[PDB]
């Protein structure tokens, strides 16, 4: 017995936490340019994920310690009565690293916290990570992981604007990878096509993912 | 005007070439173990992609030169009357490298040949690469690229290919391709009974696709 149309069980009490790390300015000695319009991206995502029923928790220009303290805190909270988990990073990113205010951090250090072993209450539930960071990327940490990459302007970046537009229009009906595929096309249209690098998503998901209204 | 249900145009004369590089034995001084049952995987994929209408071209234990000559040859052929392109690598793989018989080759060197600039007759058409090679992977080369990874952790073949081919045989001619690939992720996840599932690394796919992809029978 095997069902091709089988969806994730999305009928828990809460949808889950939408965690957002927004980085605009950086420690001087890192020599990293200010990221104009990330607050626009952050507000845009908050809006969209809230209408999808997420509990959006925002954090601005956190230092490496404070960031690590918060994700671990979130990973050790009970998600038993939650559908899924969403984490977003809006910063600079070199290779397999994301940048905090003062230093860089390996992505798999962050995503590894939500693996089946460490985060039991999220086993079998979608774990979505969105990485908006300027050809390398780190492979999803395990089953039911979904990595979304921007693969990189005062109103925000193309990826987030186009993601949020689709999230706002189709988020509560379409299958999530369908919607993400649509973003790939929207960003491809900006080139005024289908010749250069667009946004990307790596899926270790095992079922269909929908965000039908609760 | 924007269509969420829009599919790739899959009504060209031919489906396209399914290119398979099967590596079983390796040059001695590479110190790489023989890959038992890759010929089983190779035969399995040939079977499946043929029923899907692909022109399957197989190459066994090719050396770095011969491999590079063939992919370039395939990339410079006209795909104007083709739906899409499929390339499969069955070998050992360290980081962003795949192994030929004698040496390793960067994946993006291979996939870069089918980018919009170099391969004009495949612009806007799906370019599917399947990598069966023992957490790093190289990002898809551009729009309409789809990378499929085994993420390996057995004489009839490997779990990934068996499970992929089973799904290809059962749902290949009807389901959307990423749907089907998602199903493979679940099938490989079930294998862990030696028990709790959905805890460890499963197979993966990175999609730069821009439309829905179906392999409906050509009539």
């Amino acid at each position: 017995m095997f069902d091709p149309a089988e969806k994730y069980k999305m009928d828990h009490r809460r949808r889950g936490i939408a965690l957002i790390f927004n980085h605009e300015r950086f420690f001087w000695h890192l020599t990293l340019p200010e990221r104009r319009g990330t607050c626009a991206d952050r507000d845009n995502l908050t809006r969209r994920f809230s209408d999808l029923g997420f509990e959006v928790k925002c954090f601005n220009d956190l230092k490496a310690e404070e960031l690590l303290l918060k994700i671990h805190e979130v990973s050790t909270v009970s998600h038993a009565d939650a559908d899924c988990f969403v984490c977003v990073f809006l910063s600079h990113g070199e290779g397999n690293h994301i940048y905090a205010y003062d230093a860089k951090i390996e992505i798999q250090t962050l995503t590894g916290l939500f693996k089946g072993d460490k985060c039991h209450s999220l086993v079998g539930k979608p774990k979505i990570f969105i990485i908006q960071a300027c050809s390398v990327y780190t492979l999803p940490a395990g089953a039911d992981f979904l990595m979304c990459y921007s693969v990189a302007t005062v109103n925000g970046s193309w990826y987030i604007q186009d993601l949020c537009e689709m999230l706002g229009k189709y988020g509560s009906s379409l299958e999530f990878t369908e919607l993400l595929t649509l973003v790939n096309r929207k960003v491809d249209q900006r080139r005024v096509i289908g010749k250069k690098q667009v946004p990307c998503f790596a899926s270790m998901l095992t079922k269909k993912l929908h965000f039908f209204p609760k």
